[PDB]
């Protein structure tokens, strides 16, 4: 049936109906920091999210995204390892049932608790659906959560989860600032890569924050009361909803510091 986190449908079967699942740049990976090269020609990333216009929170049965306007250049990433201009279309986590796991990417083989993915598209391919057909479509931007401090910015995510807790729901969430979520340096790892979750398209530039964002423990507490299932059917918790770091191949993970 569909492809889930479970047993029965979890990342070890997903190469079943997705063959490029065994490709050659797929993510997440384990970022080794000994191994990664600092490249002293890396531009400073350029986050401009103050036009951000946020619409909708909506439940799709894998996690929750909230969705933003991207009909023009109002939320923008550009800089970095980047070309062009890329837009943000939406955020989304992953997450686990414990603390100590939940983020796709791992540090060293150090998992966190989550992991936020802020999804932007390449403004040259006209709209999101001709961007995922080109290996430079997608900029995501990655942020790590540990338990710890609550996250201000965060918590009117988390108070609207209530209203979105089955598959297919999905709540008006207008004026929310993503800049609430950043951590204070943007200093960042790069490398090409894919979705992490189906059909995997392999059109990411990956670029993970080296500085984690602190939520607090109830923060994510919230977000594993989340249902994978639609109301009326049994019940199976939101968690876990990560796959796990995949083989580097003929990669380099370049760090814009040192
Ligand atoms: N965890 S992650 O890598 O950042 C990530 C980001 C976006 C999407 C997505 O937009 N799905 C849409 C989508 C489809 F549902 C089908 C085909 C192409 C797509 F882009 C999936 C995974
Ligand atoms: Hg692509
Ligand atoms: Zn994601």
């Amino acid at each position: 049936h569909h492809w889930g986190y479970g047993k029965h449908n979890g990342p070890e079967h997903w190469h079943k109906d997705f063959p490029i699942a065994k490709g050659e740049r797929q993510s997440p990976v384990d970022i080794d920091t000994h191994t990664a090269k600092y490249d002293p020609s890396l531009k400073p990333l350029s986050v401009s999210y103050d036009q951000a216009t946020s619409l909708r929170i909506l439940n799709n049965g894998h996690a929750f995204n909230v969705e933003f306007d991207d009909s023009q250049d109002k939320a923008v990433l550009k800089g970095g390892p980047l070309d062009g201009t890329y837009r943000l279309i939406q955020f989304h986590f992953h997450w686990g049932s414990l603390d100590g796991q939940g983020s796709e990417h791992t540090v060293d083989k150090k998992k966190y608790a989550a992991e936020l993915h802020l999804v932007h598209w390449n403004t040259k391919y006209g709209d999101f659906g001709k961007a995922v057909q080109q290996p430079d479509g997608l900029a995501v931007l990655g942020i790590f959560l540990k338990v710890g401090s609550a996250k201000p910015g965060l918590q009117k995510v988390v108070d609207v989860l209530d209203s979105i807790k089955t598959k297919g729901k999905s709540a008006d969430f207008t004026n929310f600032d993503p800049r609430g979520l950043l951590p204070e340096s943007l200093d960042y790892w790069t490398y090409p890569g894919s979705l992490t979750t189906p059909p995997l398209l392999e059109c990411v530039t990956w670029i993970v924050l080296k500085e984690p964002i602190s939520v607090s423990s109830e923060q994510v507490l919230k977000f594993r009361k989340l249902n994978f299932n639609g109301e009326g059917e049994p019940e199976e918790l939101m968690v876990d909803n990560w796959r796990p770091a995949q083989p580097l191949k003929n990669r380099q993970i370049k760090a814009s510091f040192k």
